[PDB]
């Protein structure tokens, strides 16, 4: 029967014998565990150890199977991804379904996991009640056996699937047999832009409940005006015989204070024609002042469901944190509490780069700890409903959630062609309705979502109005169709700009600014994916915040995305590495777009999240003369775990600093007074910067954490005093392939042949491995790259114009080279052109002056042909002999930052390991740049001036050669790489050219210079 | 005191290279002790009669940002045509260019003057890489203005029919100019990226003879 039907491939068939869906149950049968939320001993878990065959079909799957443990079995932890075990190859594809496009069938080769386990039941679990088994997450479909008998079957990888086996069961030792199929009609509704694995990947467990019992309940909480009064109203359903000695009874708590009670016999009000729900009843409880749940304070108080006979004997309790808050969009504004939120978002994918999509308490608590100290309020679950106790910790810990059924169908054609399809409505009601039944309750979720990238379709507007009409109290949003569809609450594109318009046919991405306010419409816009952190990336994160600032209705968005999707492999020494798409034997496969996470997937983060934190503090600031003005952007805290710290420094030597309280109500100010600043010794530049530091530790931050910060330029005091001029004086020796310049110790040699400074001395001792030459590229970035590939070219991606205009080959060609000597100095003046099949790319002019103090003046005067297209840099490379322990410099830092992602980073005197001078992107490229730096010193060496830099012990030659951040090796010396000037790195999305127009090298002359000297 | 600060001369010195004498100067710009502006510059004069010019000002932070970065003098020659290769042939400013092409422009030197009733700054061309009068010709990337009134007489006259005609022709040449403005007229209306805040400028001029 169950082979002959193929439940698998038949979308009509979701389900066989599955139990409906429910908010968390534990079956207390006693109320005060049930209020202080302690393990229950009617919920048990059977992870752990289970036994585990893999077969190519289920057509191989043996009969003996049902009855007896297979002796080729392996034992394996369970929850697991058997991928993860090697027993077949995960796989990463992005809109592409890896399965040939033929709904509803799948391949004939469908690998099939045969899990089973021999578990204990107590005698008193079956003399009474009801015994179910519970499985959190099977991917993507499975049958159930239990004692060799068929139990059920189930879809939808990403909620829970439970089944009666009261009737299977016996005391003592029992055997459960589950057949999960890789591939299913299921799957064609689950094309997430992520590894696809299979297997039981979420918690199994066994629930006892009562014959009579609490089947479901809803919690809701509603407010009057100014929210001094609310009435929480609980409406619940039993199954069982009713009874008139039944009873519900309903208790809020507040810690261990009870604060309302209210007891009912069933039997709801009419409802219609026919009468009401004998087997419901509602109760109504009065809260004056209720602490109001936020996730700057996330206040939460304790309901407690008992059913109960009349002369106080309960039957069973059940229970849920109830946070009081009200969720509503009024005049085109989401209000919290009524108050407008600005959501400072995060999209959140389950992954584990060693245990693949199963999650555990200590990475999810380690997320949000990680989220909140980043100034995150809100996690979008892409692209499907969570593990259970993620929801627990939203709650508890505060943020917003956006809660998303587990529909994507990205790879069909049209993107619609299913969901606008009634025969795939069935399958996709079930994907929402369920994911509404289990997760109502929770106070952290405050939006639905209708999945993600499945176009626009009828079953959308459907589903649409089932929540709607279920549940008033949160909005509903969904993306397809062009963002803006009639099945959105709420104007939610992904990837569309702040000020640039793409208007592509049918479903445009206007500016974000500009979508607010076309004709008609009045909805918020919060985008539900933007800034696409993939590798060296958030360039133009900054413009998004100062937009989200200014326009009320532009209330944030959701970051794409939280952590990378790398997984661990391992070398011939053991060694793991980083494995992105294709790495497994994939194919086809989209290479490392599965990493675009502002943290590496064990959680160390990327540059890109200190941008984040910065653009998305809570506090803003103002300078005027003495005066700081802060300003709060909380809507319900005041700051009463803020101190202010304020320090003052010339070229980063400390001149004076101080601390003062913050004492600002929430949306208030604070004027802050400075005090007299002392006058500055010498020249240079003043530097004021302020810093908010929490004294006290939180539930979700250690005592001194610093949640913002802000720099700014007071006095510069110009320097005019010129330094006592030297004795020594500079000698020019002269040959023909040679200008040679000798100080003492010292000498430098220009090759004439060349035109370049191929060598220097400090001694005998060369300090050059590869000449001073100009440089133009980089190794190129994701944002760079897009999907462009050596198979199918984007002739429009920025590599390929570099690459088509020859600007990574062209050849530098002299053009004058001469030498001169000056009362005090010797005199290089050099001329270069680039070129690439008889066009000239870029003209370099410089001069060299080397006078008796040793410094070596670098002029150069750059001309870029406005024909060619913009160069990723304009600057000066070199491969350095020195291997030095330490990089210190005065600049931005101390993290990695580019022109257009530099707001985070302070100007300051840096001083940090070589090693933590090169970002570990696991794809790489050119990292590690600082802007705004006007001293670099390593080892022997020192630069002066105004440039970008980067340096490490990889060329980027190196960089753009290899594919694997584990493969690269570093090479004799050290590469530096000092820019005049270098192009912003983009990441409004990773498939387009990004690089705003202020941000790309177009000005067509450029002028630089520096001082290299001895410090 | 961007209008009464005096220079204040910091290097002057003369070297003889292979085939071009080479002068080197830097001066300082101060008002009350605080020094407003730094300019370093080099002149080379080479074989072929050419004068380059190269110029690197430092302006201090935190200054109001200058109107102009740029070189003015008086000419003894007064022309009748100004024929310029830049954006033309009308009046054009940073913030007010578009209107403007790039081309080959030749006018009347009375052209080169808009007689606003109120008298100020008036008459710049933007994006000019070649100037001609008379006998000079200078060279580079530059807005430039070129009349017989000077900065000076522009802004202590308030009626333009008071206005007397200078001897000789003074030039403005400007590496670099603050916008206009104009969003309106009773509070700062000059755009961010039209004000002068980089902090450190380079212009390069040649100046010779034809
Ligand atoms: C590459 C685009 C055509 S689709 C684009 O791919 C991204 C890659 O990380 C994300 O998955 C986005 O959600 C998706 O819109
Ligand atoms: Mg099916
Ligand atoms: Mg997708
Ligand atoms: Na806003
Ligand atoms: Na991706
Ligand atoms: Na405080
Ligand atoms: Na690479
Ligand atoms: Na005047």
């Amino acid at each position: 029967v169950v082979l002959q039907r193929r439940d698998w491939e038949n979308p009509g068939v979701t389900q066989l014998n599955r139990l409906a869906a429910h908010p968390p149950f534990a079956s207390w049968r006693n109320s005060e565990e049930a209020r202080t939320d302690r393990p229950s001993q009617q919920l048990r878990s059977l992870n752990g150890e289970w036994r585990f065959a893999w077969f190519p079909a289920p057509e191989a799957v043996p009969e003996s199977w049902l009855e007896c443990d297979l002796p080729e079995a392996d034992t394996v932890v369970v929850p697991s991804n058997w991928q993860m075990h090697g027993y077949d190859a995960p796989i990463y594809t992005n809109v592409t379904y890896p399965i040939t496009v033929n709904p509803p069938f799948v391949p004939t080769e469908n690998p099939t996991g045969c899990y089973s386990l021999t578990f204990n039941v107590d005698e008193s679990w079956l003399q009474e009640g009801q015994t179910r088994i519970i499985f959190d997450g099977v991917n993507s479909a499975f049958h159930l056996w239990c004692n060799g008998r068929w139990v059920g079957y189930g879809q939808d990888s990403r909620l829970p699937s439970e089944f009666d086996l009261s009737a299977f069961l016996r005391a003592g030792e029992n055997r459960l047999a589950v057949m999960v199929l890789r591939w299913s009609d299921g799957s064609y509704l689950e094309d997430q832009d992520m590894w696809r694995m299979s297997g039981i990947f979420r918690d199994v467990s066994l629930l006892h409940k009562p014959t009579t019992q609490i089947s479901d309940f809803h919690v809701a909480t509603r407010f009057n005006d100014d929210f001094s009064r609310a009435v929480l109203e609980a409406e619940v359903q039993m199954c069982g015989e009713l009874r008139d000695y039944l009873r519900v009874t309903v208790s809020l708590w507040q810690g261990e204070t009870q604060v309302a009670s209210g007891t009912a016999p069933f039997g709801g009000e009419i409802i219609d024609e026919r009468g009401g729900y004998a087997d419901r009843v509602t109760l109504r409880l009065n809260v004056e002042n209720p602490k109001l749940w936020s996730a700057e304070i996330p206040n939460l108080y304790r309901a407690v469901v008992e059913l109960h006979t009349a002369d106080g004997t309960l039957i069973e309790a059940e229970a849920c944190d109830v946070g009081f808050r009200e969720v509503r969009i009024e005049n085109g504004l989401l209000l919290l509490n009524g108050k407008p939120l600005l959501i400072r978002g995060v999209n959140r994918h389950e992954h584990h780069p060693l245990h693949g999509q199963v999650m555990d308490e200590q990475t999810m608590v380690q997320d949000i700890l990680l989220m909140k100290q980043n100034n995150f309020n809100a996690v979008r679950c892409s692209h499907y409903p969570n593990h259970p106790l993620w929801y627990t910790l939203c709650d508890r810990y505060g943020l917003y959630v956006v809660d998303e059924a587990n529909i994507e169908t990205h790879g069909m054609v049209p993107m619609n062609r299913l969901t606008d399809d009634p025969r795939w409505l069935p399958a996709m009601s079930e994907r929402v309705t369920r994911m509404v039944q289990r997760d109502r309750n929770h106070p952290s979720v405050i939006i639905w979502s209708l999945g993600d990238e499945s176009g626009h379709g009828a079953n959308h507007d459907a589903l649409y109005r089932w929540i709607k009409s279920v549940d008033p109290s949160r909005p509903v949003q969904y993306e397809g169709g062009g963002a803006d569809t009639t099945a959105t609450d709420i104007i939610c594109p992904m990837y569309a700009r702040v000020d640039e318009d793409q208007p592509f046919p049918a479903v445009p991405k206007w500016s974000i600014k500009k979508w607010l306010s076309l004709p008609g419409e009045t909805r918020p816009l919060i985008l539900c994916e933007y800034a696409h952190a993939m590798g060296n990336s958030l360039g133009g994160f900054a413009k998004y915040w100062q937009a989200f600032r200014q326009y009320p209705r532009l209330q944030g968005g959701f970051v794409w995305d939280w952590v990378d999707q790398s997984l661990i492999k391992y070398d011939e020494n053991g060694n793991p590495w980083s494995a992105y798409g294709g790495d497994f034997g994939d194919t086809p496969n989209d290479r490392q777009f599965c990493m675009n996470g502002l943290v590496f997937a064990d959680r160390t983060p990327h540059p890109a999240l200190t941008e984040a934190k910065h653009q998305q503090q809570f506090f803003q600031f103002r300078l005027s003369g003495q005066t700081i003005e802060v300003t709060s952007e909380y809507l319900f805290r005041h700051s009463d775990n803020e101190l202010l710290h304020w320090m003052v420094a010339l070229d980063g030597k400390p001149l004076a600093s101080g601390e003062v309280p913050l004492d600002v109500a929430p949306q208030g100010k604070q004027l802050i007074e400075l005090p007299e600043l002392p006058q500055p010794e010498s020249a240079g530049q003043l530097w004021l910067t302020v810093r908010v530091v929490q004294p006290n530790a939180t539930a979700w931050s250690e005592a001194g954490h610093i949640s913002a910060w802000q720099q700014w330029r007071l006095a510069e005091n110009l320097s005019v005093t010129l330094p006592a001029a030297s004795h020594a004086i500079p000698h020019l020796t002269t040959s023909e392939m040679d200008f040679c310049i000798e100080l003492g110790n010292k000498r430098w040699q220009f090759n004439r042949q060349s035109g370049f400074l191929s060598q220097m001395w400090i001694g005998d001792k060369k300090q050059l491995l590869t000449p001073l030459r100009d440089q133009f590229t980089r190794a190129p970035l994701d944002n760079d790259i897009g999907v462009s590939e050596a198979t199918r070219i984007d002739p429009n991606a920025w590599v390929e114009r570099w690459k088509a205009a020859g600007h990574y080959q062209a050849e530098a060609a002299l053009l004058q080279c001469t030498a001169d000597t000056l009362a005090d100095a010797v005199l290089i003046t050099t001329a270069h052109a680039w070129q690439h099949q008889g066009k000239t790319l870029f003209i370099s002019r410089k001069t060299y002056r080397i006078d008796g103090s040793g410094q070596m003046a670098i002029t150069v005067d750059v001309e870029v042909a406005s024909d060619t297209p913009h160069p990723a840099r304009i600057g000066l490379n070199c491969q350095l002999a020195q291997v030095a322990e330490r990089v210190n410099w005065l600049g931005l830092g101390p993290q990695e930052n580019y022109p257009d992602r530099l707001t985070a980073a302070c100007f300051d005197r840096w001083d940090l390991p070589l090693s933590d001078m090169y970002t570990p992107y696991v794809f790489p490229s050119e990292n590690g740049l600082r802007c705004g730096t006007r001293e670099l010193n390593y080892g022997p060496h020192q630069w002066r001036g105004d440039f970008q830099f980067n340096i490490s012990r990889y060329s980027q030659q190196q960089l753009m050669e290899t594919s694997h951040r584990h493969l690269l090796h570093a090479e004799e010396g050290t590469w530096l790489n000092i820019d005049g000037f270098h192009m912003g790195i983009g990441g409004d999305d990773s498939w387009s050219p990004s690089v705003s127009a202020e941000f790309q090298l177009s000005a067509g002359r450029y002028h630089y210079q520096l001082v290299w000297c001895q410090k």
